[PDB]
């Protein structure tokens, strides 16, 4: 059934395809699930381990908790990292649904080699903390997974890591910390100014429509600048 689908794709590691595979061999419910471990992959699994605190709001006290733990942690393996906590968290929305960590290191550019240590380093210091309980997914650049701040014990909670290139990196916490619509706004009004703004880079675009190279950002404010708008600080940035 369509409810059932749709109810399945709840689960983090469920999408469309996984539910209707599931509710074609007459599993539907999340019971059903626990009764089909072997049925699962890991991601599957451990999102459904949390399916119900996952569903929960994060309050914004703990997310700076969480912050703050993280900040301090990254900063002991190396002092040379820059991380940022994105999402509607750092427009000071007073509750979040996951926690969304850009991460990058100045010796990590477009043109270094890949460096995915920068990123493991950090996860496991975090592992080893006890902050980061369980792991979705990892890869070179992406660490998908579940931390729990220190305890009666808080709910567990979805953490994304991403390791960014240096030159690439303002323009995703650019990206990430949104909203939606200034974001769309905020590219809209570039193309009037003649640039093409995405996740990793700023470019002229001339009137014959070819793109220049990448622009050189070392802060929000810098891109901001090319397009002459004034600074808006993330709380204003509903729109």
């Amino acid at each position: 059934t369509s409810s059932s689908i749709n109810f399945l794709t709840r689960v983090t590691g469920i999408g469309p395809s996984a539910a209707r595979k599931f509710v074609d061999e007459g599993i539907k419910t999340l019971e059903d699930l626990r009764k089909n471990e072997d049925k699962l992959n890991h991601h599957q699994r451990i999102g459904l381990k949390y399916f119900e605190d996952f569903e929960k709001r994060i309050p914004r006290e703990e997310m700076l908790q969480m912050q703050d733990i993280v900040l301090n942690e990254i900063k002991k393996v190396d002092s040379e990292y820059i991380a940022t906590v994105c999402g509607s968290f750092r427009r000071g929305a007073e509750s979040s649904g996951d926690m969304d960590v850009l991460l990058t290191h100045p010796n990590f550019t477009s043109e270094s080699s890949k460096q995915p240590k920068l990123l493991h380093r950090v996860v496991e210091q975090l592992q080893k903390v006890h902050f980061i309980t369980d792991t979705l997914s990892k890869g070179e650049t992406k660490f998908m997974g579940v931390c729990q701040l220190p305890s009666k014990e808080y709910p567990h909670r979805r953490i994304d890591i991403r390791l960014i290139p240096k030159d690439q990196y303002y323009c995703g916490v650019l990206y990430f910390t949104g909203s939606d619509i200034f974001n769309k706004n905020m590219r809209a009004h570039a193309l009037e100014k003649g640039f093409t703004i995405n996740e990793y880079t700023i470019r002229p675009r001339g009137r014959t429509g070819v793109a220049g190279e990448p622009l050189p950002v070392d802060s929000e404010q810098d891109i901001f600048d090319y397009i002459q708008w004034r600074y808006r600080e993330p709380k204003d940035r509903s729109e």
